[PDB]
């Protein structure tokens, strides 16, 4: 058979295993293969479930019939984001916090931006990442070079500073002991573990990145589910602008996961070690690498940021917060350890002497129940469970009473 | 002032200047700031301008309103997208050349794709481009560390083999003289130049590839705009599946430019050295650093693929040729040599002694008309303008009549 002469990208051979999502889906196929008959709920996957309100929708179509008119019709963007909408971002989000609206860059979600910002920061940065996170930081960090490889001892891939987040710190980083990185991942509230900094840890952050010379990207994909008394932005903490951005979506605040409209906020004073602007690059990427988030996308957005919009939103992500509750009461009443799911609609189990992908496949085998295993978040995940509270109210109900029966 | 200790990425620094089309926008603001009453017409970005046709927005309306419901809502779809749609794109435009539904990529536009396919084959591959070339490739090379500096003698990044593509040579290169790179980013019809390679280039191309083991990136985004017999699909030439992926999108078809949806196809076949298939590490890539196309953007994608869909874009396809038309005529009456226009949307004006940019700037000072300074497109454009087709009717008769005011008496 014939084969070019291309090698192929040497970071893309680092890479230990595929994505951890697909993963589980091939998992949970090879399940209903051995019963055909099961009836799957998936808490597996953070996929938003509920209808988005019709408010919004009903901008969404809208937009779509003003497309077929003379006077309705748009073509290209700007690639930042229509102004109105990076405006009524930079006024509802970070209002006081001393954004403009020329900080704010729309994009088709925080993954895409996560990449879009690696690309920008090039091969030869290094990161540091809370331990277990969110594994988009890590893969995107090894597909840019960024990285070793995987040692299969420790889990780790090679120069990534795991920054490990455990019951016994409170999930949060013993920062006297992380080493210097150009970069640092910090999403509060955390997925996996639902850990939201406090004003005093993030003050700590900042206080960290600016002795380091480092830039946190900030991700506060959960921060709207925030019920304790913390900071929701990064740009709360005074200083926060000379060494932060932040990344954000609609997904998990309107059931945007298929609709695809995130946002970033870069700064002014951002500044690389020659003093040119961390945001000035970025556009740079934007205007190259992107062409737009949706015209569409983007007017349900701008419908999100009104007060019928922050209503519904307010009614969706509470509607899954009394999921969230349903599961911890469940797994606490079963005398588990269980972390999280007070300021994020994911609760972090503790499943002590057993490994992640273990539980994970007992708990499919035993209740058709689809979790995602700890480990899938790095080393620090081993011997916890993610169970995500996205669901209809009857399928997290049913799940839990499988749960009831199978670890009463 | 504070700055951090983070050492900017050095392939930032390469780019000589910004992206080319947000430096026009720049340059045509600062227009209407010296006119504020100016009646700008733009023909500089490539931009769609006549509504999406009813049966594809409908569509859309419809997912929009079904996303409001339990039966209809859908979260996160399959990255690669929609299955149906999948289909549909392998049927409508590759029936019959071997392609696949899981070949299919479905993306939010083809300059999304060309950067992740960039991300794709990393820093350690050289490229080749067509001279003059939609600068989204060589850009997106720079960023991604394959090349090196700008070299202003020349207007060249270095370790970028730029192919020569003349009125001389019939804007096709002399492959003889070109070097072997492991990727080349050929587009047909060209966005400069609007030249459609023939099939005998096309065999040419795809044989020069196999015999270098090279991976041919084919820019497509201008197929169905062909009048002349000549491929639309690379896939068209017999042993392409095995050097050969290609990326286009519907942003020309229907108008979706703000919308977002194209994709990208690559052969089971295609293999890196080591036996790797390159889908394997496209697919990984689109996990990893993409989460799908927007589900409503997809929708619509499905509705152009149906008759009415296809009536709809052929229609608005042609409406743009005619603007085409108008344009070169207008040029041509002027005694302008004006290449592309045939299979294009685009009209290439050759100004002899004035570079580009001063002809864009005399053009948008005179007549407050946009258009794209050829320079723009690579070393190759110098001396050429781009005049894009795209507008309402009138606004593309009213330019053509200020360009002939301008130029009849000279
Ligand atoms: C911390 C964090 N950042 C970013 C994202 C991505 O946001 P989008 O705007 O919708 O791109 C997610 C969703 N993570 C989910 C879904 C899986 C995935 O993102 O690959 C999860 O962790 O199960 C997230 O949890
Ligand atoms: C050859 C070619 N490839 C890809 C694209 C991008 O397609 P999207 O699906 O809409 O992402 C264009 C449009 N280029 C236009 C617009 C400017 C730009 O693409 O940056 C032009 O060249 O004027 C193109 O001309």
């Amino acid at each position: 058979e014939y084969k070019t002469k291309v090698s192929r990208n040497s970071n893309m051979s680092k890479l230990q295993a595929g994505y951890l999502f697909p993963e589980i889906a091939r998992r949970r196929s090879a399940h209903l293969l051995k019963y055909p008959d099961a009836q799957v709920i998936s808490l597996g996957i953070g996929d938003t479930t509920e209808p988005i309100p019709e408010v919004i929708t009903s901008a969404m179509a809208k937009k779509a019939h003003e497309l077929s008119t003379i006077e309705g019709y748009s073509g290209y963007g700007a690639e930042q984001g229509a102004k109105p909408l990076r405006a009524a971002i930079a006024k509802t989000f970070y209002g006081g916090l001393g954004i403009g609206d020329d900080d704010v860059f729309v994009s088709d979600g925080a993954k895409c931006d996560i990449s879009r910002l690696q690309v920008m920061f090039g091969s030869n940065v290094t990161i540091a990442v809370q331990d277990p996170s969110y594994p988009a930081y890590v893969d995107s960090s090894v597909i840019m070079g960024q990285t070793g490889q995987f040692n299969t001892d420790v889990q780790k891939y090679g120069n990534i500073e795991y920054m490990r987040c455990t019951p016994e710190n409170g999930f949060f980083p013993d920062l006297s002991t992380v080493g210097r990185t150009d970069i640092i991942f910090f999403c509060s509230p955390n997925n996996p573990t639902g850990a939201a900094a406090t004003r005093e840890q993030l003050t700590q952050l900042v206080e960290f990145a600016k002795k380091n010379g480092s830039i946190i990207v900030y991700d506060s994909a959960y921060a709207m589910y925030m019920s304790d008394d913390n900071p929701r932005s990064i740009f709360e903490i005074p200083g926060a602008e000379e060494v932060a951005m932040e990344t954000a979506s609609f997904s998990k605040y309107a059931g945007f996961t298929g609709v695809r409209l995130g946002w970033t906020v870069i700064p002014k004073k951002l500044l690389y070690s020659d003093g040119f602007p961390v945001a000035k690059d970025f556009n740079r990427i934007i205007c190259t690498c992107f062409n737009g988030a949706s015209n569409i996308s983007q007017a349900g957005a701008l419908a999100c940021l009104t007060p019928e919009g922050l209503e519904a939103m307010h009614k969706v992500i509470g509607f899954y917060k009394e999921n969230t509750n349903i599961i911890i009461d469940t797994f606490t009443s079963l005398g588990y350890d269980v972390y999280g799911g007070k300021n994020a609609p994911y609760v972090w189990v503790h499943f002590p002497n057993q490994s992640s992908w273990d539980v994970f496949a007992e708990i499919l085998e035993k209740t058709h129940v689809v979790t995602t295993p700890g480990s899938g978040f790095g080393p620090g995940g081993e011997g916890f469970v993610r169970v995500s509270a996205f669901g209809h109210r009857e399928n997290i109900l049913e799940a839990c009473r499988r749960f009831k029966q199978l670890y009463k």
